[PDB]
């Protein structure tokens, strides 16, 4: 918070200032009271009566417009605070490393992003502006004491009470506005995947399910919230209860010295009025004290958040003294087990030729994603090494790997905005042509011409304005746009049908001459001029060479391949 | 208006009643001034003193017990009042017809749900508390002029200025809240769609232009954020000036007329005591209006999507003589402008026969789904009507064309949670051997007897826990779970090995329950044997027939099979 505040540095002097002279202004025209009752009330006084009046009055205006200014300059430095915290928090966000959102869910993310807003209005144009008078307000205490000592004894009784006060219902807050956090995470996490899911459910049915769920978690979040209120509605009665019973002993005190002769009639009163520049800061600030706990709590999610390692993390050191990500893959001894649930990878041993075209075979559950995935560091082997052309993955930086190999995962994902866009993602410089180019390499252009627009239409949500096998000709036309030296299609010829089959992969074997492109994929009917196919029994390669080589020998590839052609 | 006061009346008596005392006790414990310097100090009067000091510290403490209760008893009603608007909205979000969710994104819905926190504070315990003693003053206000009658013209005047400002001020600060919030909504939409899209912006490296994006959104956002604190910040500037000018006015007359002798040196100190029963209540709910104007603004989007007609709505009526959707599917002559956009569908005539296996394929540009979502009435026909044994679509109860009608979606979504409830998305009360059985049909007994829990593994959101396959393979088991009559098998097997795809093949052929199955496959393998086989094209049936006849025909058919052979 300091670091976001140090450019800002006469923003917080000229308020600073401000404060002070606005602080001074209402100290000097506190006197009113005072004046009225000690000389113009006793006297038949008239037009100094009015003359002071006056005097008061734009001593007030002045005041006020002092107070306007210092509204705005705080303000403007909250709001300032306030965009550098939101923009460093999701620019750390978008860096994690992908176990982190295989874990958590979205609606988790999105509340703790969208819990920001409590930080936005805890240091607005108000809070801060009466914390900055509680701050001040010590210079009126000093001339207060200097006024009279056993009224101000009081006031300080009165004071450490609501220090008292503040320190005992200092952690029931924090932990009730956590309880809160967290509850409302959980509603919005399950709003969020049922809004997602909300084709599946209303085509089951599942109305009832969902309601019910929801509303038990909306029974949970209103059930600690009220807790909350309960909790808040304590410490404003017990402040309460001190504030009033200060008043009224301060009166009576006050009081009792104007019978024994310590103060004239008229210095009580101006005591009392001064009062308000000593403990209504204070308690302002006790009732806004649940405001700024919660904004602790949302900083403090915040900061659990941003305490995660980067997805940077283990790259020891990387050796970016390379050009291209040229060679033979080196998948060997390779284990990965995902973290505590069961082993998947055993030992694997493969090797890909610099620069030609092999294929990835297996049943449904073998870990052929998993090598995808592997491949460009999204996870890390357990044991083992990759060696992309006799240099270790881990030597190469991520932004390279990231840059030079292209995937299109199973999944496809396309982002709501114009097919220019989709088609060029972490590009943002590709001309026309290219964009064409890739379009007609993998079939993507025909469609695309017959509609409303060219290019240019919107695209809803995740590409729902299309169908999943457009939306996966649009997500294969984009990763050959890259220009990769490794190209992994992983499974993109499932949604396609026979024509549009054969058409694309008639165009991936003329892909340059030097490119190395993995096809993880089952469809057989591709996958029979190859250099090289791998079959793998779920933990391991069993059965390597062509697809001649495997028809020949009458084992697991045969089994799958006699099915097929019938 | 909003219609809560019928089950809620006990605790609203209540909180009249200590809202009366409340205000009658502070209006009492006002004068201790007044008795301070009318009665204690020109006459010396210490014992006197004590005991009235006394009196009214007691009165303060009774005061604040029934402040006490009066805010307990608001957190309650408002508690209860939160509760049922965030439950009426969610209940009606949940039905709407799917043109809303296609058209409107997630975000969007996401965020004015969550203004219902904003609804929810100023319906807080301080902030209806401050409005009951705002319309409570009345009592206060009747006893200013009745002491004075003549200092009661200037508070009269502070009140008509505050209105005064308050209509001035009321516009421009909704305009504010409602840029605010759509532009909030559309950063909330934004996140959530990078967020879910990670795993290709990571991939492809577009961390740069995603976080510009979002700087964006968030800068136009704060400039509105920003042009709203300005409008209060004039708000409050001007309601101070009145407030502070009115007081020193008070001040000043008071002060004129103990000169002229018109009332006591102790009655304007009564007057100006008392006035926070009367002016300091308005200028709390002043202050308060930007959250009743942010809740109106809330509660304005909120009711933006309650008025749209409900699924169930759009249906003109039901027929209760339909017991089973066994049957023949007739798809009349129907056209289908999908959106304004292009006519997918135009002149289809399908006859499907009874309960049968039959299979619709065709290039990747058809409208096969479109045709399958039509047959669940996702959508309605433009012109044209599915007749289903006799009886058409548009005529039949929605929750039985839901009930046995299983559709394996090509987006095949798995749901957080046990894997049992993830077979178990529609019916409730079933028994574990049906589950096991439909996992065993559908080949996924198999690789779930290999979890570490067995049918209990909780998947993460998405079944991101899962392959695609195992995915593809939990669907097509909750399907066959679900004992359906028209299943349709949209492309069940996309990615699934040829020895599953034949398990699941071998079990769909032998299931034999009078079940009319449509499988839109692109694999013609699995359909070599599958009785008639519609060929849809531009919208169009150009051929149909079984696979001998369409070989013989030589179409298009014939043509896709020689390429994948
Ligand atoms: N996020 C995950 N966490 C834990 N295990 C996972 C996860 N994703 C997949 N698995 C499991 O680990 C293996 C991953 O291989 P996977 O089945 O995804 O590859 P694949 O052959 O490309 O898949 P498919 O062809 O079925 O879509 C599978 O056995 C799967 O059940
Ligand atoms: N949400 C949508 N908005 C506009 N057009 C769509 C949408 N979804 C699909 N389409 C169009 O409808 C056509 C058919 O898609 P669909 O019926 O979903 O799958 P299939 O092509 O397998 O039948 C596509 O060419 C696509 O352009
Ligand atoms: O749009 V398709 O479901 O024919 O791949
Ligand atoms: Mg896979
Ligand atoms: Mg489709």
């Amino acid at each position: 918070f300091a670091g976001f505040l140090k450019p800002l540095k006469k923003t917080v002097l000229a308020i600073f200032l401000a404060s002070l002279l606005y602080t001074a202004l209402g100290i000097a025209g506190s006197f009113y009271i005072k004046f009225l009752f000690d000389d113009l009330i006793k006297f038949e006084k008239l037009n100094d009566l009015h003359i002071i009046s006056a005097g008061f009055a734009v001593i007030f205006l002045l005041q006020i417009f002092l107070n306007y200014y210092r509204s705005i300059l705080v303000t403007k430095l909250g709001m300032s605070i306030d965009k550098s915290i939101m923009m460093e928090y999701y620019s750390h966000v978008l860096k994690l490393p992908m176990n982190f959102f295989n874990s958590r869910k979205v609606g988790e993310i999105i509340s703790r992003f969208m819990d920001a807003s409590k930080i936005r209005q805890a240091i607005s144009g108000a809070t801060l502006t009466i914390m900055i008078d509680t701050i001040m307000a010590v210079i009126g205490g000093i001339l207060l004491y200097i006024q009279n000592s056993s009224l101000f004894f009081i006031s300080f009784i009165i004071i450490l009470l609501y220090g008292i006060i503040v320190t005992v219902f200092n952690k029931p807050i924090q932990n009730a506005n956590r309880q809160i956090m967290e509850d409302n995470a959980k509603l919005t996490s399950a709003l969020v995947e049922s809004v997602k899911g909300i084709e599946t459910i209303k085509s089951f049915g599942a109305e009832e399910q969902t309601e019910k769920s929801t509303r038990d978690k909306i029974e949970t979040v209103m059930k600690s919230s009220f807790k909350e209120g309960m909790l808040y509605i304590n410490l404003s009665s017990l402040t309460g209860i001190v504030a009033g019973l200060g008043g009224i002993v301060i009166l009576w005190a006050g009081a009792y010295n104007v019978i024994k002769g310590n103060m004239s009639g008229g210095q009580l009163l101006a005591f009392n009025a001064l009062l308000a520049y000593f403990l209504t800061p204070v308690k302002n600030l006790i009732d806004l004290q649940p405001l700024i706990q919660t904004a602790v709590v949302a900083s403090n999610r915040l900061g659990e958040i941003l305490e995660l390692a980067t997805e940077k993390e283990l790259r020891e050191d990387s050796d970016d003294f390379v050009i291209s990500l040229k060679g033979d893959i080196e998948f060997r001894n390779v284990d990965f087990r995902y973290g505590l649930r069961k082993p998947v990878l055993k030992n694997i041993n493969l090797t890909i030729p610099k620069g030609k075209t092999v294929a990835i075979v297996g049943e449904s559950g073998s870990g052929k994603t998993t090598l995808a995935k592997l491949l460009m560091n999204f996870y890390s082997p357990e044991k083992g090494d990759i060696l992309i052309n006799g240099h270790s993955i881990k030597n190469i930086s991520l932004e390279l790997i990231r840059k030079k190999i292209a995937f299109v995962s199973q999944d496809v994902f396309i982002f709501s905005g114009t097919v220019k866009e989709n088609l060029a993602l972490g590009n943002e410089n590709v001309d026309m042509d290219e964009i064409i180019k890739a379009a007609k390499m993998a079939n993507a252009h025909d469609f695309i011409e017959k509609l409303p627009l060219k290019y240019d239409t919107f695209l809803n949500e995740s590409g729902a304005n299309l169908s999943e096998g457009q939306k996966q000709r649009l997500a294969i036309a984009r990763a050959l746009l890259k220009k990769p030296d490794i190209l992994i299609l992983d499974e993109a010829t499932s949604n396609l049908d026979s024509i549009t089959e054969n058409h694309i992969k008639d165009a991936i074997y003329g892909l340059e001459d030097d490119v190395t492109v993995i096809i993880i994929a089952h469809r057989l009917s591709t996958i029979v001029n190859l250099d090289k196919i791998y079959l793998l029994k779920d933990g391991e390669i069993v059965e390597s060479g062509s697809h001649t080589e495997l028809i020949a020998l009458k084992g697991a590839y045969f089994k799958m391949w006699k099915q097929t052609e019938n």
